[PDB]
């Protein structure tokens, strides 16, 4: 089994953003999020899945932040600038059919950022980044 | 906007049951779930989406609760001996093109029970089942 726990962190006053849906990928026998001091840790039955966290807050800004193993490798993708149409459950799905999500986590990525199209910030950053316990943060701008 | 606040009422010492997933289908503008004084909240956007919690046990019992909006009036449904591949995820599409759940569905049922292949049951009912502001238990046997 794999297990991520991740950390968020917010550094702007001008929005606070929430967790709104969390959703776990089919393949390696599935998985659960659960929550331990504050933290949302996705427990995975073997590499090659997935959860995706989704997160949204006043103002209307919304993204989510995916995680996972992909050939005993870390991964994450931050996707923003979400449609109404776009939840967790249909961004999750995409990384196993949809060309650029496929190839975001073939990266294996240890860290990712990427802008909305107001302009604001989101980080990724694997601070336990090998083996089977992995640890990261999310970064709010 | 449709909301659906769902109190948990576990019953039953033998096991401990707890969310490791919230999923949010794509249709009505998708929606939001949300906690609020020990309460699991789902907003949707309008009529004809839903939710799915999945609930697991450390004795390795699960399932999954749906909550939602179907023509203006409330439904549920509660599905059990979930293989590993069967995610909240999963089960949460699957009432949008599988023809036994797609029928569930259609039936806006304000009560639903249902049992494991361990005998325990699980219950849905709507104390509150009119309108835009519907309240339901959710029962573990
Ligand atoms: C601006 C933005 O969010 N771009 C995302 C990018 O971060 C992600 O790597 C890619 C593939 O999933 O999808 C894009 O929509
Ligand atoms: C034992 C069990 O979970 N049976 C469920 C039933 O409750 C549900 O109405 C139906 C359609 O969704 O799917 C079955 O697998």
């Amino acid at each position: 089994t794999y297990k991520i726990t991740v950390r968020v962190y917010q550094t702007n006053p001008n929005a606070f953003f929430h967790p709104v849906e969390k959703t776990v990928w089919k393949y390696a026998n599935g998985g659960t999020w659960t929550i331990t001091d504050d933290q949302h840790v996705l427990t995975m039955g073997g590499s090659g899945t997935s959860g995706t966290l989704r997160f949204h807050a006043d103002n209307g800004e919304s993204f989510t932040a995916t995680f996972g193993v992909h050939n005993y490798k870390r991964w994450c993708d931050i996707v923003t600038n979400l449609a109404a149409d776009e939840t967790g459950m249909v961004i999750n799905q995409q990384y196993y059919s949809q060309k650029n999500r496929e190839e975001a986590r073939e990266r294996q990525l240890s860290n990712y950022e990427v802008k909305n199209a107001k302009g604001r910030n989101f980080e990724i950053v694997y601070t336990e980044a090998e083996g089977n316990d992995l640890h990261a943060n999310l970064i709010i701008g």
